[PDB]
């Protein structure tokens, strides 16, 4: 199944937030309507935040997370929940190698701000 | 029901992320089995990532969010959700007024990590 | 903050299932729009299902749903979920007493359908 | 990601509960401790439920979802959620064509009971 892919509120601002943990060199890209809009790169084996920012849903509303390591795209983890019907999370795991942690790079992305 | 209450591994490396969307200043606290661990604040209406911190569970891997503004508790909503039957996020959000976005403070708990 | 209130895509059809785990028998409303749209009751300590049907979320996409067990409203707790970007549940869980399960009457609405 | 394998508590009862929502015969088999525990059969295209039932997850915990038609493995999504840190839900959904609907067959796995 396709995983990394949103469908957000239209013209929305949301932040998305990176971190990582893994020994590889962590690449995010964060896509609207296809085109990219944010990338974030680091290495930490602590979690720490690699990227912040407040993007623009815009027109489509379609957010999507892409990771690689050195070019080699992570295979993906996600969902969405929303928490009393007005606090929505979308979460992305990714794997770089075999342990199957899917912590590699962890993206969250949260809407409405404000 | 209680919110804002997690059962984390025990002894286990977690992050714990604060973002603001309020005209008031926030006060997050993390408390690790019942003793506070770890204290953010900040005044954003645009997600400031107003504290990140790597923290250990301990014994009980006890994790409780609290949230307060102008000296007062806000009020919390919390769920967990887990990928790929080994990721987990721990979720809060919390309301400071009137308008029920739930987004004045946002917590977001993420393990394993490393 | 209040639970057991979704935003369905407005006009579209939803599963909704409700089962029992408790001594006591509970009552499940299930509303569109602010009005009961169907009901279903029943007891059970093995997680029976005590109703199950096919509602449409109408023009606004407002559903609740609400528990009483004798005589008087249970609290709740639930959230959204979704899945590959396409599959959604709306969960609800209640609690009648004091052992605070939560279980007592669970409710699972899905969409779409087809 | 691997999907629709979830690790529940030792010797607890849980419930499963799978629904159909395409033109195709939905098998639905349950494993607890990688042996059939549960098999559910039906078309529908209105959210039937085609099986619901109490299974006890045994020494391992181990509970994995599979789900076919006439043979041929539908492509599975899944995830687990955790209400007010006690109210669990393991969640699956499926696709056998080629809409990605995911709902073709859904499955809900819920615990405690009782
Ligand atoms: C230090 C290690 O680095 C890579 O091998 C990651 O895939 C592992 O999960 C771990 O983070
Ligand atoms: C700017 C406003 O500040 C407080 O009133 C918050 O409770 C509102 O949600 C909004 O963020
Ligand atoms: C058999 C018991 O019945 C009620 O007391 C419920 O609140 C309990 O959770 C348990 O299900
Ligand atoms: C009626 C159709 O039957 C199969 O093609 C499913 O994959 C579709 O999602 C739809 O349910
Ligand atoms: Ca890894
Ligand atoms: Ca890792
Ligand atoms: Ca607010
Ligand atoms: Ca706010
Ligand atoms: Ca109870
Ligand atoms: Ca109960
Ligand atoms: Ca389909
Ligand atoms: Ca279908």
């Amino acid at each position: 199944a396709t995983q990394g892919v949103f469908t957000l509120p239209a013209n929305t601002r949301f932040g998305v937030t990176a971190f990582a943990n893994s020994s590889g060199t962590q690449t995010v890209n964060v896509l609207v309507n296809n085109e990219t809009a944010a990338t974030f790169s680091g290495q930490s084996t602590n979690n720490a935040v690699i990227g912040t920012q407040v993007l623009n849903s815009g027109s489509s509303g379609k957010v999507q997370v892409q990771v690689s390591v050195n070019g080699r795209p992570s295979d993906l983890v996600s969902a969405q929940v929303i928490l009393t019907n007005e606090l929505n999370f979308a979460l992305v795991g990714s794997e770089d190698g075999t342990d199957n942690d899917y912590n590699d790079a962890v993206v969250v992305i949260n809407w409405p701000l404000g």
